[PDB]
């Protein structure tokens, strides 16, 4: 399992949500953040976290890249982090790699 | 070490906080988030606790029991590896086994 | 690649920002959080994704600029990052082998 962490322009949230939903990726956690790159320096950004299985990573990344890009500086970054265990609170069932 | 990341109902924060504290897990970082899985995005609470490998199951069980309602939307817990843990005050760094 | 996650006192943000910028680490994501250690108080989360060899330099920069010597100075967590993608170009940064 992997956690796909994307930091995008706030106005692109709806595009990213739809591009994900269309491909069958309905689960997500969204956080309001601030940041800067090689560009008051800290500007408003949006963080989208999606936990998926290993094989779905490239599809999720391609969905975010296509829906979040503008071609201008400040489009954002996607970070892929390993997830060793995923637990459903309701049932107590644990998904392990 | 591992980072236990739990996304819970905002009203369950006090239960989770109290449950973790009882078991000796006092250190935690809390973030106000939004999410979906099944208005669109709904208000949720993210609780992050960095613990040693052997304490993971106990931390997960503490969160599961205190955050549960039996209804859909109870939340998820994600376990992430932590390679280095640094205490700012002393500069002391905690590193995982082997090498 | 690694993600350096620092949880600091909110008043130390400008120090940390400057200390990282001086060393060439301009890219960062900041989140307003709450927490406790050894009663949930306002804290600042700073995330910086860097290459493996730059980790120690980044950690030392944060430690020196964020410390006060008093309890509540915070923690730095180092998390592995398998892939880093630039949304604008679609270019992927991975560790060779
Ligand atoms: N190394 C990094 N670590 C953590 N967050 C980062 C990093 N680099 C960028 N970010 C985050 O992604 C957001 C967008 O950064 P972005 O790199 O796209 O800006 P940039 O200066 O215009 O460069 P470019 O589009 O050419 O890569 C930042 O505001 C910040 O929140
Ligand atoms: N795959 C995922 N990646 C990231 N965050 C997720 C994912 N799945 C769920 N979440 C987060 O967890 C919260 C709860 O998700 P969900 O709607 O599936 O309810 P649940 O309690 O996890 O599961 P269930 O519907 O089976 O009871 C969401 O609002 C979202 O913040
Ligand atoms: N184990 C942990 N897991 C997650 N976040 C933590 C953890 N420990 C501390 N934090 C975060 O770092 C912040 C600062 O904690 P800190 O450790 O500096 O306080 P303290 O424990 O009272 O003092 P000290 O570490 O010097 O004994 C907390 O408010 C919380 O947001």
């Amino acid at each position: 399992m992997k956690m796909v962490v994307a930091v995008i322009r706030p106005e692109k949230l709806e595009c990213v949500k739809k591009a994900l939903e269309e491909r069958g990726f309905v689960g997500m956690t969204v956080t309001e953040v601030k940041g800067r790159g090689e560009q008051v320096d800290l500007l408003q950004k949006t963080k989208v976290e999606v936990v998926v299985s290993d094989d779905a990573v490239d599809e999720v990344v391609e969905a975010i890249v296509s829906s979040a890009r503008t071609g201008k500086f400040g489009d954002g970054r996607i970070f892929v982090i390993p997830v060793e265990k995923s637990v459903k609170i309701r049932t107590g069932d644990e998904e392990v790699a």
